[PDB]
């Protein structure tokens, strides 16, 4: 089963902890990677429903596993705060130009 489902992606827990702790640690580190610059900050003009507060930061998230070095980010995302805590799991499948939607 997937914890997590983008377009046709299949994502594990385990495999939004591994992202995610990639992605902060870059954001500690003031550090970015990738022709994107990634993490970068999220804005959330879409209105989705997060728990937890801005300022929100996306980090791609990718489906082989691997953690993201550069190159094709895909178009999933993991986005986190600034806290560190998990906001929610986003795509760009499914979505026109600049819009978002939420993995299922
Ligand atoms: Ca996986």
């Amino acid at each position: 089963a997937c914890d997590y489902t983008c377009g046709s992606n299949c994502y594990s827990s385990s495999d939004v902890s591994t992202a995610q702790a990639a992605g902060y640690k870059l954001h500690e580190d003031g550090e970015t990677v990738g022709s994107n610059s990634y993490p970068h900050k999220y804005n959330n003009y879409e209105g989705f429903d997060f728990s937890v507060s801005s300022p929100y930061y996306e980090w791609p998230i990718l489906s082989s596993g691997d953690v993201y070095s550069g190159g094709s980010p895909g178009a999933d995302r993991v986005v986190f705060n600034e806290n560190n805590q998990l906001a929610g799991v986003i795509t760009q499948t499914g979505a026109s130009g600049n819009n978002f939607v939420e993995c299922t």
